[PDB]
């Protein structure tokens, strides 16, 4: 067995996902051989929850009571911007982490960009592993887990009628075909036809760095949650032009509602609607437009390679019910209900957690 | 058989109202006799401006010039002014007895039907309202089997990524089926179109002329699209954009996304510091880039699926923009290894009008 602290790391373009399991079966004769730096590292990850002026453990989604190679325990899941890379080097050579152990298993872009920097600033070696091949073995491992007696996945019913959408859940017991759409700072998309077998159909560059880069420079905004907060109070429709402003109603020869957006930002040209919105009608834009590409293109996508659950997962869903239920919307209405969206409690950490089995 | 003169065809788009204008050049002294004050003043304000009220601009270049059409001789204008003038075009439209010339005018586009009431109050006018997506079809086949003076209607880059041997080479749309048609307008509507009769909408996306215009204007305070593209054509997207270099340190190898492709467009700007370096070019440039690859990916997409191996790509947002023009040109042909083509027109913006007019005529 390897030797603790067990981790998988996963350095994306925006965030670090570190997933620890803390062993909670360390018997008094274990304690006693155990090496001082190895105590204070294991303390400091569950004692506090900020780490620094960036680094976030989120609590409630710690899986409590796992078996994992043999021992028993919990997973943490923490996060950190990219841009603190550096720091976290640093932190690894005056924390003596070599000592721990020399080889730690990351997955992720930064795997590869930051493998020298690990090697000659903090005496690390990275056993590197593919970001979509990790994605794969976590979804799969913390679906059959599952999150403390819930459901790891769940489904929106009648996503678009705030009267009667439901969250319910859903088991991805006999998933296969599923097509994976991976919304980080980019969009990958996968079709799966078992763990074993899958291919990369397509991507994005409008991913969830397009949504939070464009809030930043329109809205002044600097934090993630701030760009969401804005845009959960936020009315896209006097940003967008919808296909009623164009056609007086629907365009009914093609099947488009009124309602449906026929320009993103489209009145933004005339400046008396530019007067008339408020940053947080941008913001608001910004998620409709982002996120109903990316489902636009899932769709395409599912209908072409005939699979009809889709799973929606990466950081960009972080506290974003809203985007959740535009992409459940789009994939149920357009194809009148041939498609079927499904998310995640743990959208952005899987990487992490393939990384993390893959040690074990 | 055929409708007195005047002949028009109206467009009413989201953002931009297109009217193309048959001016016959073969006029007698007696047909002369027969007409109405109010043709002859208007015949001569549209020929005799280029510029017409507050933001009423005649594309002069565009002319068709000796043009016959349903047994007369004369010359095609192609005009446009911003769709949020239409309640002055409407009053102009009282102002000039419009209804004095015809009873009806073929309009095509949204607007046909969101304006129609107003044009019969306001303006005395019954409009003839027809699909934008027919009379698309309708006008580029007319269009193209005319020709443009002399020159080919339909053309492509060869080597649309380099400068040095950048070429614009003539495309003959004779036995053109099947094509793909991405109209860029406001927004965009993909069609695969198998014949003149037959045709279906495969999709589209909101994501277009507009969305590039409208985030410029918010992203640079730019107020025309003249300027959005001089700044776009100034600027460097990488400051902008998150390449897969920077995430990668280089390619990533395993699927083949080469360094230099972006990862995430906009993708530095969470960055304070990034967004301290970058300028309002920078940002219209990045834009462009974002709206552009974006069609083109869909409309790549669209053209594998369905088999089809020709992308003709029309719409206003492709207006003095050979830029986007060879990004679309590139990223077809790159992407695909060859099999994708893209093709482009000289009279991008105005095949709805001229459809209006020809139903006008029969
Ligand atoms: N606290 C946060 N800081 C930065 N980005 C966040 C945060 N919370 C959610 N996000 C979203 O997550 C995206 C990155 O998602 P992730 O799945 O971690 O992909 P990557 O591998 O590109 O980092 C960002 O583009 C942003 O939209
Ligand atoms: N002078 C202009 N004014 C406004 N938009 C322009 C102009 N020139 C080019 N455009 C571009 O053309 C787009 C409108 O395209 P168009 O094909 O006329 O569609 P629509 O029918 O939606 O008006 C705008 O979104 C903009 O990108
Ligand atoms: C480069 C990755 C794979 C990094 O996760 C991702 O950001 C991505 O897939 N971006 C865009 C993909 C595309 O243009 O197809
Ligand atoms: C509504 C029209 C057809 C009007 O030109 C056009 O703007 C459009 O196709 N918009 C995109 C709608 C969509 O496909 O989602
Ligand atoms: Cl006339």
């Amino acid at each position: 067995r390897p030797l603790f602290p067990w981790f998988g790391l996963d350095i994306g373009g925006t965030l670090v996902k570190l997933v620890y399991f803390e062993p909670k079966d360390i018997t008094a004769e274990e304690e006693e051989e155990e090496v001082e730096s190895l105590k204070s590292i294991r303390k400091y990850l569950t004692s506090n929850v900020a780490y620094g002026s960036t680094g976030i453990r989120d609590v409630h989604l710690e899986l409590k009571d796992l078996t994992l190679c043999g021992r028993k325990g919990n997973l943490h899941f923490i996060r950190f911007p990219t841009h603190d890379m550096p720091a976290f080097i640093q932190m690894g050579r005056d924390k003596n982490f070599s000592s721990l152990h020399t080889v730690f298993c990351a997955t992720g872009g930064g795997a590869y960009k930051f493998e020298q920097d690990f090697l000659t600033i903090g005496d690390l070696q990275l056993c590197k592993l593919d970001e979509l091949d990790c994605l794969i073995k976590g979804i799969l491992y913390i679906d059959s887990v599952g999150f403390n007696g819930r459901s790891q996945c769940y489904y929106f019913e009648n996503p678009a009628d705030s009267e009667k959408c439901q969250k319910l859940p859903f088991d991805l017991k006999n998933p296969y075909p599923l097509l994976l759409v991976n919304i980080g700072s980019g969009v990958s998309i996968l079709a799966v036809y078992s763990k074993d077998n899958y291919k990369r159909v397509t991507g994005t560059s409008l991913g969830g760095g397009t949504f939070f880069g464009l809030c930043c420079l329109l809205t002044g905004c600097t934090t993630f949650e701030e760009a969401l907060e804005m845009a959960s109070r936020g009315d896209s429709t006097k940003v967008d032009k919808l296909v009623r402003d164009i056609y007086g109603g629907d365009y009914e020869r093609f099947g488009l509602p009124g309602w449906a957006v026929a320009s993103s930002f489209g009145n933004m040209m005339s400046k008396e609607k530019r007067e008339a919105v408020s940053k947080e009608d941008l913001a608001r834009a910004t998620l409709i437009t982002i996120t109903n590409n990316i489902g636009s293109i899932a769709r395409m996508c599912a209908l072409n390679e005939n699979i009809n659950q889709v799973v929606f997962v990466g950081n960009f869903l972080r506290i974003n019910t809203i985007a959740m239920r535009l992409l459940a919307y789009a994939l149920d209405y357009w194809s009148k209900g041939q498609l079927k969206a499904l998310f995640s409690e743990h959208e952005g950490y899987f990487g992490a957690v393939g990384a993390l089995l893959e040690l074990l």
